[PDB]
């Protein structure tokens, strides 16, 4: 369990009151996007949040670099296989936590973004179970 703080997935965008609409459950638990391996969607296909996914509200973009520095707080930093980050639904880079737990503090180093804006997936795959953690951030990278 953990989501994307800095620049801000959607899920800790709803849950720190940055949107202007209510995004519901999801804004009291943005740690919780749980969903088996292998989805490239904001939410996972867990249908408890769903809104994640919806392109039709108006996501708050954050403006960054072409390389940025990410960070994820973790309420539960379980024993990690792969930190993947695709850029528009497409594989950009694979950081391997080589099945150890990770600090509940977590800082990578994105770069070569394309300008412009794209939605970055993170995908936080557990070495231990079938599932992984979904966190998308709309971004304007100049
Ligand atoms: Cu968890």
């Amino acid at each position: 369990h953990g989501w994307v703080t800095d620049p801000p997935s959607r899920q800790a965008l709803c849950a720190s009151g940055e949107t202007s609409f209510d995004c519901g459950q999801i804004s009291y638990e943005p740690q919780s996007v749980e969903a088996p391996k292998g989805a490239t969607t904001c939410s996972g296909g867990n249908e408890a949040f769903a809104i994640l996914d919806d392109n039709s509200k108006p996501w708050p973009t954050t403006e960054i670099a072409s390389t940025v520095d990410l960070t994820w707080k973790l309420t539960a930093p379980h024993n990690t296989s792969t930190w993947e980050y695709f850029v528009d639904g497409q594989l950009h880079q694979t950081f391997d936590q080589k099945g150890q737990q990770p600090p509940t503090s977590l800082t990578h180093t994105l770069t070569d973004l394309p300008t412009g804006e794209h939605t970055i997936l993170a995908r936080w795959n557990v070495s231990n179970t079938n599932n992984a953690f979904y966190n998308c951030m709309d971004v304007v990278v100049s």
